[PDB]
């Protein structure tokens, strides 16, 4: 029902676009912020079993974050059909997550 933990060495353009679902939120150590996503991507995961939610530390691997769009707030990424299908900076509840994801 959740996976959420650093995926670096799965995370990669070169398997990520051989995927078919992933979902990678992206976070900092010194982020007040950061938390929510983390009790409602937990909440979304338990009414989402098929699709896996993982972190990245951007801290660990800010070309990462860049190349993939982004260097701002925390951050969530999804991967579908093997390419990403949205990159959303900021806060959300597991109720918009699920309405988010099945719009993808």
């Amino acid at each position: 029902m959740s996976a959420i933990r650093d995926i670096t060495t799965e995370a990669g353009m070169a398997h990520f676009e051989g995927l078919s679902d992933a979902i990678v939120f992206f976070h900092k150590n010194l982020c007040p912020h950061c938390k929510n996503m983390e009790k409602v991507l937990d909440k979304f995961g338990a009414r989402a079993p098929q699709v896996a939610i993982s972190s990245v530390d951007s801290e660990a691997r800010p070309e990462l974050m860049k190349e993939l769009g982004f260097e701002r707030v925390p951050t969530l990424v999804f991967i579908r059909d093997g390419k990403v299908a949205k990159v959303f900076s900021g806060i959300m509840n597991p109720r918009e997550l699920q309405a988010l994801y099945a719009s993808i």
